């Protein structure tokens, strides 16, 4: 495709099209191919992320067209996503690694909303770990569920309004997105918090429920979210995770949540414990 770009292997799956490792023959270097059969949102979604295009964090889009009976949009080469790496190290995390991506989770959130946009999807397969001198470096992808948030030029917030359907994955998802409150800044960052605690644990306690509807299941994970006291949750690690779900929680629905307190959280607690930000994570020490 594009006279210069060699088709890949495939290697995944976004919110909608598939993604193959290719290879830009020109530049000797690896990429990653999403394709959508012509004949529509991928011409929509490039646009988002060329409205993207240089924060930290955010993939690099090479090109974009048609190629037969698809549509073809091109990005840079990334490493595994955060849900890879977690299985990796025995879904286990120490302290030291949790507080190292945390950091990192709440500045790329922060930058799409800045861009007039929420992404509606945080979860950690959408977080990819760069490769090589970018291993230190953490990822977000996907801009298909993305909504404007507020008017461009106005910043005049979308209306508030009701029954929205869940746009996004319950388990990560926020009480008021159950609740069919239209989606704003706060709820990709109660996301995160869930996304924490569950790098902390293991797993979260709404994970696993059962349903005969996919419907009736995201009541099921909404009734057990709200039933499941934040001091309960975080029990047994540092009151900083507890703290965190309690802000995020607070926010009302066209506020601007404050990123940089939070971020202060964790790396109090960091210190305290004598870590070091040298970015060894606990799957660089496996042998
Ligand atoms: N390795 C790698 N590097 C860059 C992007 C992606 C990618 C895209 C994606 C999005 C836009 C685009 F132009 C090209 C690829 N959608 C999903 N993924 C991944 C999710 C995790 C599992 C592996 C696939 N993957």
């Amino acid at each position: 495709v594009g006279n210069r770009y060699r088709l890949g292997r495939k290697i995944g799956s976004g919110s909608f099209g598939d993604i193959y490792l290719g290879t830009d023959i020109a530049a000797g270097e690896e990429v990653a191919i999403k394709l959508e059969c012509v004949k529509p949102q991928l011409h929509i979604e490039s646009k988002i992320y060329k409205m993207m295009q240089g924060g930290v964090g955010i993939p690099t889009i090479r090109w974009c067209g048609a190629e037969g009976d698809y549509n073809v949009m091109v990005m840079e080469l990334l490493g595994p996503s955060l849900e890879d790496l977690f299985n990796f190290c025995s879904r286990k995390f120490s302290l030291k690694t949790v507080l190292l991506l945390a950091d990192q989770m709440i500045s790329r959130i922060e930058y799409i909303h800045s861009k007039n946009f929420i992404h509606r999807d945080v979860k950690p397969d959408n977080f990819l770990m760069g490769l090589g001198k970018k291993g230190n470096l953490v990822y977000i992808i996907d801009f298909g569920l993305a909504k404007k948030y507020r008017d461009a030029r106005t910043h005049q917030h979308i209306p508030y309004r009701e029954n929205k359907n869940l746009t996004g994955t319950a388990r990560y998802a926020s009480i008021n997105t159950h609740l069919g409150i239209e989606q704003s800044r706060r709820d990709d960052l109660e996301s995160l918090g869930y996304v924490l605690m569950y790098f902390n644990l293991g797993s979260l306690p709404w994970q696993g429920l059962k349903a005969a509807t996919k419907r009736q299941k995201y009541e099921r994970i909404s009734e057990k979210k709200m039933s499941t006291p934040i001091e309960v949750l975080c029990k047994g690690y540092p009151s900083e995770f507890a703290t965190y779900l309690n802000f995020c929680r607070s926010l009302r629905f066209d506020d601007k949540p404050d990123y940089s307190y939070l971020r202060q959280l964790f790396r109090n607690l960091f210190h305290r414990q004598g870590f070091s930000y040298d970015y060894v994570f606990d799957w660089n020490m496996l042998k």
